């Protein structure tokens, strides 16, 4: 009486099969889910449940696209349709990779990365460490990371946040990247008494030179400059506090206080990334809208849906958001070269040298984030979310990378310290080797 429809499969944008079903038999004939790759892009893919119906991830939330409708004698059974994500398995596997051995290197509690396509937002790989194996039982691996923290788990994005900041103040034409400030060491505002990361009297750091080497103080005197009703509206038009809609179940929205609830504290703290939460996917689609000429683009995973008789549709691209302007952008791009800038004399150094790729004009921001004590609510004063979120290229926007490290002991190579950076030069040299893209002055953050 029963016909079956036969589950769809689940494949990267140039059809490699992540996920897909054979028959078998055994309630005799039996079907089983083919997992080639393991645990690649698992946190995303997701698994199957006994009944061959989806148990997490995509395999769940969209299991009525990929298990179709069955049939009956008269009722022409449905078969799954194909689901095509935007994931480059080759970007993917290398990321993931590389992610996990951060985390080894680090001693990181975990580590979470997100490459974007610049131009489209696209979703080009998206990895955690940990990450479970749906080939085997479930029940076997309550040790491992089963969902996707990229898109679920909220964190403070500290300096990172700090390219609203810089967007604001440029887009309003209430400064240039050449300014020469003078920036004390520690300044009151709203109440409160914010200090820079390193003592220091007055100094003449450029404006590209306070993001260059994340001045808490020039930053906020800065954001002083475009008062808290503009600064606010830029967090939003950036995304924050809003799910991006891209496709994948858990997706947290974040938070950032409203302006109607700031305390007399507020704007002391959200410019420089503390006061306000944000997912992995929104820092890095943050960084997308720079990349794209001021446009942000909501980020997608879910490229196309291929029907059983082998039509494709592909999925409706969302709408552009303007954020700043092109010249707003550009401008923003090349400051923020300054942060992996090197100078053997210091005076020119950026925080993030480390995450250069020399031949390219590579450009990011370095993170430090104060965790919350769960015990006293208070923050933590040696227990850090260390970021990082960066463009391939300045002058030629093709990738944007971010990434997250929960509380690292080291850098993500080993080294001491506490830098997301070296984990960037990696991943993103290698994009732009691997497409073989080929090879000015130097910034200056600190007059005299
Ligand atoms: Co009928
Ligand atoms: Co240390
Ligand atoms: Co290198």
């Amino acid at each position: 009486d029963v016909q079956p429809a036969a589950r769809g499969s689940i494949v990267d944008r140039n059809n490699d099969r992540l996920a897909f079903t054979i028959e078998a038999r055994a309630a005799e004939r039996q079907d089983l889910r083919q997992y080639p790759g393991g645990s690649l892009a698992a946190n995303v893919v997701g698994g199957i449940d006994w009944d061959g119906h989806g148990l997490l991830g995509l395999e769940d939330s969209l299991d009525a696209v990929l298990a179709g409708t069955d049939g009956s004698v008269r009722h022409k059974a449905v078969h799954g349709s194909t689901v095509v994500l935007t994931l480059d398995n080759d970007i993917q596997f290398y990321v993931q990779q590389q992610v996990q051995q951060a985390k080894n290197l680090s001693g990181a509690h975990n580590v979470s990365a997100v490459v974007l396509d610049a131009k489209t937002g696209e979703v080009l790989a998206m990895a955690n460490d940990n990450t479970f194996d749906p080939s085997q039982d479930i029940g076997r691996q309550g040790d491992k990371q089963l969902g996707n923290p990229a898109v679920s788990s909220p964190f403070e994005p500290g300096s990172v946040n700090k390219i609203v900041a810089a967007s604001a103040v440029i887009e309003h034409g209430l400064s240039s990247p050449d300014e020469v400030l003078q920036v004390p060491g520690s300044i009151q505002m709203g109440g409160v008494t914010v200090h820079d990361a390193w003592e220091h009297g007055v100094m003449p750091y450029t404006t590209t030179g306070v993001f260059g080497k994340s001045s808490n103080v020039g930053t906020l005197m800065l954001s002083q400059r475009v008062g808290p009703e503009r600064y606010y509206d830029m967090l939003r038009k950036f995304g924050l506090g809003q799910r991006t809609g891209v496709g994948l179940p858990g997706e947290s929205a974040g938070l950032v206080p409203p302006i109607d609830q700031w305390s007399g504290s507020t704007f002391a703290n959200l410019p420089i990334g503390q006061g306000l939460s944000m997912t992995l996917l929104q820092m890095t689609g943050m960084y997308q809208a720079i990349a794209n000429d001021g446009v942000r683009v909501p980020p997608r995973i879910i490229k196309a849906t291929v029907a059983p008789d082998g039509s494709r549709t592909e999925e409706p691209r969302p709408d552009d958001i303007r954020v700043v302007s092109a010249q707003t952008a550009q401008t923003v791009r090349q400051m923020l070269r300054a942060v992996v800038q090197r100078d053997p004399m210091g005076y020119q150094q950026g925080t993030g040298p480390t995450a250069g790729v020399p031949g390219y004009q590579m450009a990011g921001k370095t993170g430090t984030a104060q965790q919350i004590n769960p015990g006293c609510g208070c923050y933590f004063d040696d227990v850090y979310w260390i970021t990082f979120a960066g463009i391939a290229t300045a002058d030629n926007p093709r990738y944007v990378i971010g990434i997250m490290l929960d509380n690292p002991a080291r850098n993500s190579d080993g080294a001491p310290g506490h830098s997301a950076a070296p984990l960037f030069h990696n991943i993103a040299g290698w994009l732009m080797q691997r497409e073989n893209v080929p090879l000015g002055p130097p910034l200056v953050l600190q007059a005299t």
